């Protein structure tokens, strides 16, 4: 049996005396070799399916992901050493995960409970800029565009490009100011939308450990909000994250561990990246004591989470995690196209269909324009994400796979030419925080194509 | 119909003018006669089963327990008079019980919902010294050994042998100090384990009414913790408990009514003691306005809750209570053997199997070494209790009965020679609060025997 | 030097092993002998003055009271043993007393700061039934009659004759219910008067330790209210009080230690009783860790706090305590006459003049009709107490002594024939909680006589 | 006029583009040159006085300190650049300082208000290990030894040598755990002493920005506690402190800026170091937005704050700051001798006399054995600090200067041979947290010598 349930403290201890290893030995050898070995050993083959129906194949994928974590361990970038877990420690973590939890407060609070593959229940819709850069002068209006949407249940924070006219440079006092201010302003926006108790997810503007740790404050982030900590690529972590985890745990905060496995990255192809994905879902409740895990398979070239391959990775990982564990999870949205374009909505829709049908409990989006273009995210994308989730809930998996194949085909040939889209200020009346007729017409066009594919709203 | 829903206030009123009766007339005549009468009248025969599968027999047991409470009433030790209930008053109490509740706060809070016989859902694991005496200098470390275990959901408080170097003598200021300090230190320990919001159960160190009533305080016990009140043996109560109940109700506290029916006691044998047990489960929500009831059948000679007979009593009582009512309940653990011994773990395992399969919502343990030996309780026993609970959940009852018969046989011949075991300081590294390799090896040995019996972890 | 600052815990320790002694040896020998000895040793002679102007005599009185406490100690009724203090322990207590504190919350909160003899500042006016019995059906209206008076700053709780139609018998669940309900209803009354945050003083209905300890609750008593603990007569205490003190301290509650030295009691005459009074003021911050001390010299025969002798005792004790220490204090009002009578108002006025001029920080009244007649207390008496306090503040002490001599002469010949007075229901319109024209006319008559004596309102 | 009131944000801005300069140019040239220049320019000469009575000389010292800050500015170690203030910005800071504040909560809260030179009012006594290393197993008992002393008003935290048996290494998760746990355990200790609402000062165990920032938490540090930030030597600061300041301000926390000017350091001698001291007191409310400033002149060789020179520095700086500003301040205690020795008590007494008479509002001690020896700090030293403060309050300054000269002479020849002293475990009964007769006798001996010098307790 194990000595004690594993936590961030044990991780630090082991990271100091673990096996020495270069980061290249890890990224270019250990990880890719194990993923390759396990894929063949377990004969993993997704056969073009977005969401699995072959339970035998799913079980093999689960065992592969578990074995990957067990045999490889986790690389600590700061100490350049490997942290190894024992089989019993991993099972202790998997067998004792958070069953459910509440986000937000008062009338606006929502319950997050497990969803199975093809579940009739709708997932939680977490809408917001999704970590994208937002101008300070429209920080509240932009987030208000999500709170005003009944489709949205909780908010995923955007990033303040400036606070008091200055960049929130890491380790500067401005970073601390932004970490606290970020959620204070966002909750203020939610209140103006008549939903003062909406739960949020962050802190996003802060990047350093001290920055993230300063986010919990009166009027700001509290224990009923999801607190983010990010794992690195792949099966890797920095000590900054370890200290942040200790802080979240010390404040009884709901913890959201995230990881974005890269398709075509250090792990390799689809099955390989999915093996890593399953391993990081497990690592989330082991290393980070996570309440839930946020996935986000991303294409090494396109940088989107909704390419055919990344959707398959998320679909198999979630269906498998949902089938063999009680780990709560979600997925983040990164379309290529920008707001106010049909492609953006179709890209997000494909992922919403995949995430909903595969069993995700939370949908966190949408980081339109790949989430790197200032002010290019609006509530309209979250609305589509939500309506599509409802339309997908309860639909037979065989049907879903057919719809996805057809839908993804509608845009997968245009990644390089994805439309830039428009900023919030361009497709919304900023003063009343209402979308323009232009956006409403684009929305209808996308919705129609989805209906023509078989989706019933 | 009844005049008003019965409560502690009505009890006091009636206890002052009820039928006069000596305590001997109650213990040596009224109770044993009724139990004997009802057993024969309803032809109760458990036929060696730990957990019942005969619903007809179960229904007769329910009617017997109900009738026992109705015809006998409750003896008030202070006034030496009997309190009688009407049939309608009893039904009003049974028909309006607490459906579910939350223990703890923040990320660490857990939902307590009803479980049926053989339920796939795992019961809540409440781990701690279980009222056993703990040295002041290791009060926090000892409780931390439970909080550090992911298997443990809530804490059951231990007793402070001293506070500020003095014995918490009943009705002395030290008792008040201990009542408040007890939970303050324990929650402090939980926080050090990264789980500041863990719910607890107490107050344990206090014995007087004033002592228990002083326990609710800032940083200490609050409404999200289980508040204990104990019924006496058998179908008996003191006025001190009545006043404590009034206090808990007045503070909107979750109330845990407890009673430990004695096998071979005033009631008689197995079926007789079980009739009394069912009656006290019902009395819990009637007299004490309990949120949930903690059972604990104990062998008159061995003083353990896991002997073949006490397990059968708990199993039938819970299965029956679960089948015919919505009363939430739990059971407490009192093994003969001490910590760091295989017998202790096997004893606790047998009860965990019984409690889980019979439908208990909460497992509260483990009071190793019969809970009377200073510092002889550690989180390792709670870990086993929890892992065994998971292994048992969902297993066919017929299988469970077979496993129990075999398991209990492994130690029921060694009660008189049960190993003393070791203290927390002896089987744990006190500084890091980690079990020694010695304990880990003992644990593995016990686990293996359980697996050989058919349990799948 | 001392081992540790003395507290209730040290008291318990010593009370168990102190010098054995009968209560008669204490009351009929030790106390009266020491008081007699000290009076002569220090040549104490108040020479008919209500409030002292002879600082040399005052200093001798202080030394006498200190010496009384030091040489006699405190008798513990439960253990029949004497607790002795060392000189250093007493000084440690006197040199570190609470400087000031806030009562109540929000807009209604008031600051309690030290007042000197003849201080221009007005004392805090604490009005209420002052522990007198009040019928359940008018509990809120009666207290509302005090909250509606701007003269009243805080409330001193009355006693519920019944709760839910039953007597709050000590150690019965009804006592606990009343302890919590008492303040909940009173604060409710204050809120109806537009002053929801008014501080109160209690718990009064409860008499047992468990009863008093249950009073702190949501909506009820909190840390910003004065918590009562009573010393016995004379230089005596019971263990129940010791445990209650531990509770108050454990909840960070403002503590009000009270003692009513009896003129003509075990101590003897005026100077003797005053020596005891000074000793109990000191004992308040030593044994009870009091935030402030409530005095109340009472005539052995008349049972009033405003007889010529009891006024002199309070006046000298307070002036002396105010001159040589920073101990915050107050005095309670017990007139012979009932409400709606001129005598009652004049009796309370004499004490208000004495208390204000002698340096009391808090005036707590009025327990009209000696506080033992159901419903015979109204806000009108508190109004007079307050207006008289303002009129007295800043007046030369020589003048005050002249006024008191004349005022007390107006009623000191009618103690045996003091008018019974009327109940709240008789001199107030219960529905609107307004005094009748009858009371208003009686009030004017009393006020006029006070003005004729030289008081300027 | 100034652009905006200066804050940590403006500091960061300027620190990035200020005048480049090596740290040697700052420490070995700019600072010593200006201090030397100003001393001569203003003809500063303290003429052997500990506390000044020459207001003309005091005013010149104030102008010198102000000018030092204005002409030199502050060196930022991270950017190796100088931050310059304008005269108007400095005045804006000095003219708008925090007037008073409350530390702690409930009955245990205390008001901190300005004290003048020779003030009759006693300063606040902040007692604790004063940042010294304390073994984990006695962390609560040690702090309890201060809370049990009525002389102590607030607590100054000690440092945890380990948490959960591990060193709280900077930037490790253990540092975060310790930062939160530190105050949680200390407040727990205060509660056990019957004073749950005592205010504290920290966080001490944490050294990194992320560590300190994690200290605010439920059950731990809150806005009513003093939050520490340290300035460097001399007129220097690191960006870590700047970010911590932003955090404290963002949480509405009471801020305590500290600085320990070194006698014989970069500034030079007595007058020179005092000029720097005055400049850092001013910088405290400018750069750190401090609520109050903690001084601590330390001897470059002896490492104590109570040598003849360091006492003179503190005395002149405080008297001058008290005379010309409303800046609230305190001083920290670092004696050479260890606990349970007469020298330690005499050393602390000399500083208490100096601090009290010179106008300090808060006395924070005692870091016995120079605060670097594990477990060598006890409440007995704080008791002496407090009693001496009371004895000094109100005494004529001329008298105080005479007493100090005589007292310091009693030990200033034994710095090199200062007695090591004993640990808490050696001079206290750890179980009951009471000093041994040995310590009590040592205490009496020191007290007697103080009385022989003219101090009246």
């Amino acid at each position: 049996t194990f000595r004690k349930s594993f936590d961030c403290y044990d991780f630090y201890d082991r990271a100091k005396v673990g096996e020495k290893c270069t980061q290249d030995d890890w990224d270019l050898m250990k990880i890719p070799m194990k993923a390759m070995e396990l894929k063949q050993k377990y004969g993993l083959d997704f056969k073009g399916e977005f969401i699995p129906t072959d339970k035998d194949m799913m079980e093999k994928l689960f065992k592969a992901g578990f074995e990957m974590l067990l045999e490889c361990g986790i690389y600590c970038t700061d100490t350049h050493r490997i942290v190894k877990y024992t089989e019993d420690e991993i099972w202790d973590a998997i067998n004792n995960v958070q069953k459910e939890f509440v986000l937000g407060t008062g009338r606006d609070a929502v319950n997050v409970r497990k969803r199975s593959v093809g579940d009739k229940a709708k997932p939680i819709v977490q809408g917001g800029p999704t970590g994208s850069p937002i101008s300070e002068d429209v920080f509240m209006p932009v987030h208000m565009s999500y709170a005003l949407e009944k489709e949205v249940d909780t908010i995923v924070n955007g990033v303040m490009t400036s606070v008091r006219g200055k960049s929130p440079i890491p380790k500067s006092p401005y970073e601390v100011l932004a970490a606290k201010t970020e959620t204070r302003l966002i909750k203020n926006a939610c209140a103006m939308a008549g939903r003062p108790g909406m739960g949020v997810k962050g802190p996003e503007t802060s990047l350093s450990a001290q920055g993230n740790i300063s986010a919990d404050c009166t009027g700001g982030m509290t224990c009923t909000d999801s607190h983010e900590v990010s794992q690195l690529n792949e099966l890797k972590i920095d000590l900054d994250a370890i200290s942040v985890i200790a802080h979240y745990k010390g404040n009884s905060d709901i913890i959201m561990d995230e990881q974005m496995p890269i398709f075509g990255g250090y792990a390799g192809g689809i099955e390989e990246t999915t093996i890593v994905d399953v391993a990081t879902h497990i690592n989330a409740v082991l290393m980070s004591s996570a309440s839930w895990h946020l996935d986000g398979p991303v294409h090494i070239r396109w940088g989107s989470t909704n390419t055919r391959e990344t959707l398959m990775i998320a679909g198999w990982a979630c269906a498998t995690i949902s089938e063999f564990t009680d780990i709560l999870s979600g997925n983040q949205y990164y379309p290529c196209a920008g707001p106010c374009t049909e492609m953006c909505l179709l890209e997000a829709s494909a992922q919403s269909i995949t995430d909903t049908a595969s069993g995700r409990e939370i949908l966190s989006g949408v980081a339109s324009a790949k989430g790197v273009v200032t002010d290019k995210t609006t509530g309209m994308e979250a609305r589509m994400m939500g309506e599509v989730a409802r339309a997908t809930a309860g639909v037979e998996i065989s049907e879903v796979n057919v719809i996805l194949d057809k839908l993804v085909s509608l845009y997968e040939k245009n990644y390089a030419s994805a439309p830039a889209g428009k900023t919030f200020q361009e497709c919304y009346d900023v003063k009343t925080v209402t979308p323009t007729e232009e956006y409403m017409q684009v929305y209808d066009g996308a919705r129609k194509k989805l209906e023509d594919l078989g989706l019933v709203f």
